[PDB]
């Protein structure tokens, strides 16, 4: 079973973005349907599909409090954080571009989840 991986891939990576910017954000959270109802925060890692999955053998990682993953590499992230009264679209998000080693949960050597605390 993948299901989860690549739910994490489209939830969480974007290969090559260009502008990381609000509309960025309002942009893609739509492409991969994070809008009904608006996902309250939601970081998307850049680079190569490797280095993420890495996160789960030791050549990019080390266990992290109970049964995550914290990546040795940093990597180019941007945040988008809903803002506005509603949890109902329009999505509108204030983007935060960040570089910073990443938390993941990994099963079965590749990522299924992503820890969100460090990037509120």
């Amino acid at each position: 079973d993948n299901s989860r991986y690549t739910h994490f891939l489209t939830q969480h990576y974007d290969a090559k973005p260009q502008g990381r910017d609000d509309r960025y954000c309002e942009s893609i959270m739509r492409r991969r349907g994070l809008t009904s109802p608006c996902k309250d925060i939601n970081t998307f890692i850049h680079g190569n599909k490797r280095s993420i999955r890495a996160i789960c053998e030791n050549k990019n990682g080390n266990p992290h409090r109970e049964n995550l993953r914290i990546s040795k590499s940093s990597f180019q992230v941007t945040t988008c954080k809903l803002h506005g009264g509603s949890p109902w679209p329009p999505c509108q998000y204030r983007a935060t571009a960040g570089f910073r080693n990443v938390v993941v949960a990994c099963e079965n050597g590749l990522p299924v989840h992503l820890d969100q605390s460090i990037f509120r």
